[PDB]
């Protein structure tokens, strides 16, 4: 059970009302380099529904927590409370690791 060796420092943060994800990534050289990339251009909130597309949903969301590995499943889910168009806020979750992948300490959006 090893999705990709192991994920360390793989957490997101709120920077300038924008989502920012940083983590140690390994390049083909076999070296581990800590990279940081804003998820604000990858994830998004649509009227309270979690829809990753490219929005600074981080400002319209709370409880900004990312877990790229869930127990033995190593399920990468992004948790965030979004506020629905009615004004109701609820926590949502989406597979962020499946959105962007590691390309030698860099990120690439598959969606």
């Amino acid at each position: 059970m090893s999705f990709h060796v192991t994920a360390e420092d793989a957490r997101i943060e709120v920077r300038d009302n924008r989502t920012i994800l940083f983590a140690r990534l390994r390049r083909e050289d076999g070296e581990w380099n800590d990279a940081s990339y804003e998820l604000d251009q990858i994830i998004g909130n649509n009227d309270g529904h979690f829809q990753w597309g490219g929005q600074n949903f981080t400002e319209t969301a709370e409880d900004i927590r990312f877990h790229p590995k869930e127990g033995a499943a190593e399920q990468p889910i992004l948790r965030a409370r979004l506020r629905d168009c009615n004004g109701e806020f609820h926590d949502r979750d989406v597979n962020l690791t499946e959105i962007v992948e590691n390309v030698n300490g860099e990120f690439q959006a598959k969606f």
